[PDB]
């Protein structure tokens, strides 16, 4: 019923061209939305390529969102026309379970994405209010827009996993885009920040503007050593195939790796590698609706955006092509309002 | 100064034999006590022939300990002569480090083993006070002794992990010397077990003689599959290599793999079997004072003791060889009070 129009793939190539669709209507408990920028990430290449055989053509990316409310129906309370709303991956789940009574609905097996009816690299988007955040007016919308992917897929296990409080010792094992927005969280939440990366170039970088207390070169055995056992938790950001024995290593007893990468290689994980000091390893996906609320107000607090690079909607396949693997650390971010026309 | 009796192996066959020595005199803080029955384990077998290359000869077994105390030390108030006791395998720790302060000191780096001194299959026993714990009068010293191993080990993560409160759903995998003592404790918490193997011949057992509410052929894949993410948690206690993928996949989102076997292969652990749900797999090994303090009252409460072959100290090295097959059902308790002789 409502025109829409974005960029569109047509088969699993991933090269996106301008495309006219249509959405529904303003239902009774949605909210219609311009959309300002759209972030984007690795996500959004594998899906436009079919990698994982559950993509149907055409294709509509846009799974990181900020806009201005348009239309709210008539049931909506919590916005108003004009408001700056953010809208991530996860848009709808089946709300029975056990994990949409918990509110860790991000877990609900029947979890449907933003970009499974058209994502929101086009003009407009219509969505469920329960799935809508109240954008914060002191963060910008440009750099601010990846905190809904990168920032809560960070925060949601660090809440989880007790690697949020002052004086924990948190080590961040990449530095790209990802392991940066883990990095900003991990010092706002006063923690001694231990920075593992495989490479000295990294360093500088590291400890720029109060970042990093500690940088470890996880290639230089004696430094490594040095700082076994030390480390409270680590959060994994590391993309490509990597082991988990020098990480689990810099563990304390009872401390908790966390993977937020998913490598085509298996993980080797000796059984002693647990054992020796009882060690946890967990992984973790995105995070629910009230931990992305959360998220975002602390991130306003302590004043959190990522490293962007802004593009206009005609560079978005250069783009694709750019961020394939590479975990970039100025993330590609798409102004939609200024540059998508009919 | 204190003679003392035991058995020995002089080198890594692993073959005890008669052997005298002497413990210390009781100082200010000890308790004395004499050794009435001596459970042993894999650990024995293992530490006797020298497998991970710490054991020094000669050496004599016996890290789980029940006995009735024979002096204490002037400062001694918490024990009397006649007390019975028990001890587990650490009996001390440095005192100064985060897991020693915490109370968690069975993860302390520089833990003392009883068996690294000249275990307690020996007629007397010495060990400071703060490692022994009251035996409650309602718990079987026989049957009772594998608690301060088997049941430590699984109990002290089912409390750590929260797999520990009525109507969760708990997961055992193997239904061994170590399965069949969690499986017990998983029932005394109210928990809806489900046990799960890699063979029918053990369905019986598990409903008729452990009242599991659900058995799990693991080779079985239309059952496996049927079971796919309805778990909160699973203890793990194969002791030989396998796979946690079909493990992981019986898993709730957020639930939680406890591994408590040292298999000798490598763990294979494909990134995705951890993300699709937010998954955790942790190790642990025994527990902590307060632990096992905590957990032999509340086996005394629930009437929960191991199955145990009891033998005479002359049957020692046939039981020994006989754990390379796991050939028993399901520990091996020495009756030291009544058998070990001068
Ligand atoms: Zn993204
Ligand atoms: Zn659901
Ligand atoms: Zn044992
Ligand atoms: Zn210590």
């Amino acid at each position: 019923p409502v025109k829409a129009f974005g960029l569109a793939a047509k088969d699993s190539s991933g090269l996106f061209s301008p495309f006219n669709f249509s959405r529904r209507a303003t239902g009774e408990h949605d909210v219609q939305l311009k959309v300002l920028y759209c972030g984007t990430c690795q996500y959004d290449r594998e899906m436009s390529k079919n990698k994982f055989g559950f993509t149907s053509y055409p294709y509509v990316l846009g799974h990181e969102i900020v806009g201005e409310v348009t239309e709210v129906g008539s049931k909506v309370q919590k916005f108003k026309v004009g408001d700056k709303v953010g809208v991530a991956s996860i848009i709808e789940t089946c709300g029975k379970c056990e994990m949409c009574t918990n509110e860790v609905e991000n877990y609900c097996p029947e979890a449907g994405s933003i970009d499974s009816n058209y994502g929101a690299c086009s003009n407009i988007a219509v969505i469920n209010e329960n799935f809508v955040i109240r954008w914060p007016e002191n963060l910008p919308l440009d750099s601010g827009v990846p905190l809904l992917c990168a920032g809560i897929t960070a925060y949601s296990p660090m809440k989880r996993y007790g690697l949020d409080k002052p004086g924990k010792r948190i080590g961040i094992a990449g530095l790209g885009g990802l392991g940066h927005v883990a990095l900003r969280f991990a010092k706002a939440f006063g923690a001694k920040v231990t920075v593992i990366s495989s490479s000295l170039k990294k360093k500088r970088e590291a400890f720029e503007k109060f970042g990093a207390d500690s940088f470890l070169v996880s290639s230089n055995p004696e430094e490594m050593q040095g700082a076994a056992g030390t480390l409270d938790g680590i959060i994994d950001t590391i993309p490509g195939n990597h082991s988990l024995e020098p990480l689990l290593a810099l563990l304390k007893p009872l401390g908790k790796l966390i993977i937020l990468g998913a490598p085509e290689m298996p993980f080797e994980v000796p059984a002693p590698s647990l054992l020796m000091g009882g060690k946890v390893m967990a992984a973790s996906t995105a995070g629910s609706m009230k931990e992305i609320q959360e998220m975002i107000e602390f991130a306003a607090e302590h004043n959190i955006v990522a490293d962007v690079e802004v593009i206009s909607i005609d560079y978005v396949n250069t783009a694709m092509e750019r961020l394939d693997n590479s975990d970039v650390r100025y993330r590609f971010v798409i102004d939609i309002g200024n540059t998508l026309k009919s």
